[PDB]
């Protein structure tokens, strides 16, 4: 749900961190 390195949110498109 945030602008991250980690794409911990798996979203397909743009990292966004859990």
């Amino acid at each position: 749900g945030a602008p991250s390195l980690i794409n911990s949110e798996d979203n397909p498109a743009f990292p966004q961190r859990v």
